């Protein structure tokens, strides 16, 4: 509305486009998911357009194969790898968009059994594309999606704590206000459970394949982001099964990737509370970690020395 109401509210570029999308979704889901699908397709640098009757008749496999056919056979150069000056902040807007979208959907739409299954399906299928641009765009998106879901789970944890307190204050006094709180307690656990299944799909469907991708930037993206999930939500993500992937990737040929493992590991070891869950990992990868303090790459070696310094200050 008025200059004042707009300024007072102060909506980001990405929040404005998300809120319009969400309203579009509420009028027609199919058209809105179609526009979201064509978003991931166009962000990959694909010239093609998924039509609504393709959306309603075809599987992802065929949609993707059909959209695969509409690339520039000549150029392998796409928005996540174009230098600029436009494409400067595209990558930043592309990442913020995903976060905002899920943040804004996180109380209803996210749970409607259609929006997230449509997205994770497409992103999973694009992530197995032979086309470098599809793998890279989808995989980045999927990683950022995962992070956004982990925040959904963190907010749910605060709401569970609030409701637990409210139930206990009301118990210590069985009217309508109790069973409602017992019912909100149950609904929030069910919400956590559904978020977990989406996280499991993205992890089993995309992360565990892309982390060892041929492209070094894809490897980097996975490793950086699993670092984030482990710091943010240790109970679910910081375990020997997942640390294995951070461990195995210390040996990466490319400096950028190794750098990312080390920074991933710094953010865990820095945390006095997480150290007991790192003991076995330190033992299995001590040699490889410690080797990297004189890594041929100067910027890696620096980060390994910081790591080892953190590891030491722990015990
Ligand atoms: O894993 S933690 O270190 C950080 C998160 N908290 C609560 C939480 C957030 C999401 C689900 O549960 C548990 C301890």
């Amino acid at each position: 509305g008025t200059l004042f109401e707009v300024v007072k509210l102060g909506k980001s570029a990405m929040q404005s486009v998300v809120d319009d999308w969400i309203e579009s979704y509420k009028q027609d889901r199919d058209i809105a998911l179609l526009d979201l699908i064509n978003f991931f397709i166009q962000c990959s640098g694909c010239r093609g357009t998924v039509r609504i009757e393709m959306f309603r008749n075809m599987q992802n496999a065929e949609i993707i194969r059909k959209m695969t056919e509409e690339f520039d056979e000549d150029s392998g150069d796409y928005p996540l790898t174009m230098p600029g000056p436009q494409w400067k902040k595209f990558r930043s807007n592309f990442c913020e968009f995903i976060g905002v979208l899920i943040r804004q959907c996180q109380y209803s739409i996210i749970y409607d059994e259609y929006m997230m299954d449509t997205v994770i399906s497409l992103l999973t299928g694009l992530s197995d594309s032979q086309v470098r641009a599809f793998r890279h765009t989808s995989t980045l998106a999927a990683m950022k999606l995962m992070t956004a879901l982990v925040n959904v789970a963190l907010n749910l944890s605060i709401h569970q704590d609030n409701t637990q307190r409210q139930y206990e204050a009301e118990r210590n006094k069985a009217n309508e206000r109790l069973e409602l709180l017992l019912q909100k307690r149950k609904e929030l656990q069910e919400n956590q459970d559904e978020i977990e299944n989406m996280m499991n799909s993205i992890f089993k469907g995309i992360f565990v394949h892309r982390y060892r991708d041929a492209i070094a930037e894809i490897r980097a993206i996975c490793i950086e982001e699993i670092g984030v999930w482990m710091k943010m939500y240790s109970d679910a993500f910081l375990n020997d099964s997942y640390l294995k992937y951070v461990g195995w990737t210390l040996h990466d040929r490319q400096g950028e990737v190794r750098l990312k493992c080390l920074k991933a590991l710094q953010s865990l070891y820095t945390n006095r509370e997480l150290f007991p869950k790192l003991e076995l990992f330190t033992n299995r990868f001590k040699d490889r970690i410690v080797s990297m303090t004189l890594d041929k790459e100067y910027d890696v070696a620096v980060e390994a020395i910081r790591l080892v310094t953190l590891i030491l200050h722990g015990s």
